[PDB]
């Protein structure tokens, strides 16, 4: 028996941190697939989270940083959220965790020697250092058909190694079908000006495939916050007749990511998303109107996460899972996994890292698996306080189905 | 359930501050003998233990000092302790946990204002708020025979209320026979010249008519370093003959305070007293020698605490008490208490308040029930670390013992 | 009118590392004075208490230690201390708060770049540099006429510079008298073979003449754990009837460092001094017959600590300082400076550093001001609780009273 809260603790902090993690959403790629795959401290430094906040400080305009090079952008954000502020923030402090995780000295704040360790390695040995530093034992890919350079690769017949999983992400055939059809029928897809039964079959035709030929573990799209289904648009008549048909045939689940508002500041490029509360009515209506379908949703606004959680209460053929973008900080990161499992118990995806970086795995579940431990012993110390016997071994299991087994046992694999 | 080292300390300190307290040594007297009761600020301002600390500081001499009035002695001490230096000893943040216990604010530093709380009070009423305060069921008082004023008390028929208990105290009889002798025969006591049956029987037959007189919970008599039994002198054949035979016939323990050396600063008076470390030999026969024989003992050396402890481990008949004295400081205390319990368990009596005023019953439990409190978290924690159930029954179970059945239990009343 | 914990400890603190100190006791001496003061990376390395720590582990032998150069010696000390094993130890931490606090670097290691700082200075130009960085403002040196090389400065014109303040060590004459009478003789004092008035007179006209020359703060002499007083030898009768009555008469302390047990070990040197518990008797004796006396106390032993506070609670003329040589460790100074508030508020002398080498003033004072403010913290922090408000002005008070103003009100300068 665990008889104490320190013991218990202790006990779930090891389950936690040894648990093999399977990262459903993120922006890395198999080794193989070449330079797409960014990793290093110079990418580390200039991830766009970082960008945002430099600006805020920096006087050096947008401009001159597009203008200067990777190395020069990662020493202006250095200097500015490091060395003239303490780099308290949490995608600040984030880096400093991947210094750390690999074995460098973050106290010496020597940049060069930093990169140093870096130059002297390969993709695939970086990549085999973070899976391990990170234990993640499986990684989710964001793979768009419609990225010129991605697309070559699967064109190429390139496969990812057993770690990485593809995810058929579908934003530019969803949101800009009438800028994105025109690609298609180059591609040969005989899609027409109007919505028929040939451009229908010619949509399904493309969205088929992509399902054989990267094997999707689900299909994704990221949603403006006035998102709306049903809807006499082309985003709600792909949906209807065939994304959702096609989905349901092949057994795999329909991601959405829903509050995002793009491009609020172009000239800064990803760094310039914004959020908004979206309306429940759409998932809402697709679970209800769908039940043969599966769906993962995350939503942007933090007004959106208590009636997800309560949304998720009503439909089992809806899987809410991590603490998306704006979400991934630690006040928000704690509110939302406590009322998670208060109302679903163990039946959620608590996180995904989101990286875009190689070496982000290393902070992103470092930071994420700590919050979650907290909550964890927690929720044990309060059961077992009602005389209820927890053992190692079912918390083991309980870990093994938030960080993996919840995720493969939903989309089928 | 008790599951953490926070959930424990609460309870503790709770249990702690709830049991009711048996004093089982204070010069305390029940508030009907009269004016001998010492209470109110200037008499806690003039507590012996002040006395001292005062003259390292002030300019007065010691014969002005005893020449002046009560509340000339109190202004002086409180100028010179509390003004003109912090009253960062023990005694003097004493003083000032008593005023703040009655209601009195020390942050004011207005004495003529705590005064006024007292003047309008009788010596019942100080008695009754003070054992509410200080949560004290039972006090123990110190009663001397030999001096007149108390020895009239007794024998014009005084006796104490319920809260109040005796013991007689033999320090001129066992200590001083030479002259003591002389006084037994003036009040009938036919002792000799020399130590035949005669005499051995009159000292018998005086302790008998006080112990028939007083009902004390013990005999007691303060030695000091030099110590030592079997003997051939006064005391050693006044114990052997008379005290041991006397105590075992009405099972009363005997009591011994050993360690300090009376008077070494004659002009001091009660604040005279030095001490030394003694030879455990004398302690250890009595003993092994009378295992019908009890006794309580508490030593004035700080240097032979954890010998005494050792010996309590050997002879059952031997209960230890109290921080004596100048072994009665926060760092003191804390050793000694932590030494006895990790070798005695709860075999034992960690405390006594010695009070010479009234209201430092306090101060005196309020202190050490807080650092009694932190060695039994410190001690519970343990053990609950290591897999074991603690009760919050089992712990107002220890902590009874620890502050009143011991005693009771061991002085078989 | 400090009302919150950690505002108080802010102050405290504050109070502690900006009060000059004056250290009443050490082996260092005005610059002027020569190559007499030691000083410097090697000079510190091979203090004695180094000596004595490399012995228990280099299978160099001692004479072999002694027969190589300084800074061989210091090499040896080095490596076998600092990087054969963790330099954990209370002397080797102190030389490395030592380099670090004159802004040489411990990191790197790097001896030889740490004895290039030492070569680029002068004497003077270091004792400015480390009494500025110790913020000691007061020194008081050990003088003993009996050294040659000492007495031939004092009688060649010699003085130390305001900063520095003499005491007149003695030594030979109270503890070799034997040996000593007879360089006293061949100094043109006429000592009789007998204790007479003749000899009485030579030997106090001896100690007048040393203090109109040095004016010594006190007269001091270290004890063997044997001393006695009164004693019929000639430490004895010197201290009877010449040391006392001429402390009187110019109202100088005398200064007893007892416990020492010289050279139990001869081949270490200076680190082949051993220690013993002393008796209290001759302190107190002393104490109490000579009333118009002034003595000045710090023994040896662990085991005297506790009866040498209360015995300062018997007796004003007695004022006990610091924490002597095998005292000199974080747990004793600890217990020490504890049991010393708790008895005696803030009416002692807390430490002094007894540096052999300049540079110690600055470990031996940081390392000894941490643990007294850790005190004092927890003692204000005590008063606060029972409602007791210290402004930062009391604070200052005290804090100069303990590092200064005690011993200087007590010498009477
Ligand atoms: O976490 C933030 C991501 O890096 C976003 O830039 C990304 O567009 C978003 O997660 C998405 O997949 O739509
Ligand atoms: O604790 C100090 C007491 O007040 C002493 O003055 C007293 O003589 C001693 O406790 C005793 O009862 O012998
Ligand atoms: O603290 C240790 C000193 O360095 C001793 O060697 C010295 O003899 C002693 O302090 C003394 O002055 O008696
Ligand atoms: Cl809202
Ligand atoms: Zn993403
Ligand atoms: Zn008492
Ligand atoms: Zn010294």
């Amino acid at each position: 028996s665990i008889n104490s809260r320190e013991v218990l603790a202790e006990k779930v902090k090891n389950a936690v941190n040894n648990q093999p993690v399977t990262d459903m959403h993120t922006h890395l790629f198999s080794p193989n697939f070449g330079e797409i795959l960014l990793w290093d401290i110079d990418e580390l430094l200039t991830y766009h989270y970082l960008v945002a906040e430099v600006m805020r400080w920096t006087d050096v305009s947008i401009e001159a940083f597009w203008a200067m090079s990777k190395r020069e952008q990662a020493d202006l954000i250095w200097e500015e959220l490091f060395i003239k502020r303490s780099p308290v923030s949490e995608a600040c402090r984030g880096v400093l965790t991947c210094l750390q995780g690999l074995g460098l000295d973050p106290a010496t704040r020597d940049l060069q020697v930093y990169r140093e360790y870096f130059a002297k390695k390969t993709s695939e040995e970086q990549v085999d250092t973070v899976l391990q530093l990170a234990n993640v034992s499986d990684v989710v890919m964001t793979n768009d058909p419609f990225d010129d350079n991605e697309r070559i690769s699967w064109l190429e017949g390139k496969q990812p190694d057993s770690r990485f999983h593809a995810a058929l992400r579908l934003d530019p055939l969803l949101n800009e079908y009438e800028q994105t059809k025109h690609r298609l029928r180059d591609w040969g897809y005989k899609v027409n000006d109007e919505w028929n039964e040939g451009s229908i079959q010619e949509v399904k035709r493309f969205l088929t495939d992509w399902i054989e030929r990267m094997d999707p573990v689900y299909m994704a799209v990221s949603l403006p916050p006035t998102f709306s289904f049903p809807e006499e648009s082309n985003r709600g008549r792909i949906i209807r007749d065939c994304l959702l048909p096609v989905a349901e045939k092949h057994n795999i689940p329909f991601a959405m990511m829903i509050g995002v508002k793009k491009r609020v500041h172009p000239a800064l490029g990803d760094a310039g998303d914004f959020v908004g509360k979206a309306s429940m009515d759409g998932v809402e209506h697709l679970l209800r109107e769908y039940p043969n379908n599966k769906f993962l949703v995350t939503m942007l606004s933090r007004e959106n996460q208590h009636e997800l959680v309560v949304l998720a209460r009503k439909f089992s053929n809806l899987m809410i899972f991590g603490c998306w973008w704006f979400m991934n900080n630690p006040e928000i990161i704690n509110e939302m996994t406590r009322m998670r499992m208060e109302m679903l118990g163990t039946s959620f995806i608590p996180q995904h890292s989101d990286a875009r970086v190689l070496e982000q795995l290393i902070y992103k579940w470092h930071h994420s698996k700590s919050i979650i431990a907290e909550v964890l012993i927690d929720k044990y110390d309060d059961i077992l306080q009602a005389g209820w016997e927890v053992t190692e071994e079912e918390i083991k299991r309980d870990v093994a189905d938030l960080f993996s087994r919840n995720f493969w046992r939903f989309v089928g694999r």
